[PDB]
């Protein structure tokens, strides 16, 4: 299936651009939605977490208290690979489920902060989530809880604003009015309905 990678530096604000093609149908592989999922309130995933480490990992409302959890796992980096061995088979075969049961002409790729593999391997397209790099900043304080300066030694750890954009073969400015940058979406959405269909002429 056609695939386009949707790339963009902590504090970007990518996923909300995600969400924006969501919008007009297309199929969204976000792993950190998938991680989430697989965890959700009533799942057998959640309940073996709960009977190990104890019902302090369950919030009110059925989810995850996803610090409780971190909290153990700085405690005991043992309990890593047993949290690893739990959640990573659900994780790819919920990844796959939702790539099988796509039915849009394209798929949204979003690709995670840390990347293990070229992004070519896997994306026909790459989109970058482009803003200032003191705009990273101020978004990632607000939304994380973290410091300036953890700010900016997470940046120093990801790919660079620069080379991101080298890499990319569109840009979306995350910037200015919401509208507008919808109406960039849309306009995007056509550009990759397209291609789909030149790819799948093929
Ligand atoms: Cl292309």
């Amino acid at each position: 299936t056609y695939t386009v990678a949707l790339t963009g530096g902590i504090g970007s604000g990518k996923s909300t651009v995600a969400d924006e093609f969501a919008h007009l149908g297309v199929t969204v592989i976000d792993a950190d939605i998938i991680a989430r999922q697989v965890v959700e309130p009533g799942t057998p995933a959640l309940l073996a977490i709960a009977e190990r480490f104890g019902p302090q990992m369950i919030n009110d409302d059925g989810s995850l208290n996803r610090r409780r959890l971190r909290e153990r796992i700085f405690a005991h980096s043992e309990d890593k690979a047993w949290l690893n061995a739990l959640l990573h088979p659900l994780i790819q075969q919920e990844t796959r489920r939702q790539m099988q049961a796509s039915t849009s002409p394209y798929l949204l790729w979003v690709v995670p902060l840390l990347v293990e593999n070229r992004l070519t391997d896997k994306a026909d397209r790459i989109l970058v989530v482009d803003v200032p790099k003191e705009t990273q900043i101020e978004r990632t304080i607000r939304r994380d809880g973290v410091s300036r300066e953890h700010a900016e030694h997470i940046l120093a750890a990801q790919a660079t604003r620069e080379q991101r954009l080298a890499a990319a073969d569109d840009v979306i400015e995350n910037m200015g009015s919401a509208d507008a940058v919808a109406s960039h979406v849309a306009r995007l959405h056509d550009k990759y309905l397209m291609l789909a269909s030149q790819a799948a002429s093929q």
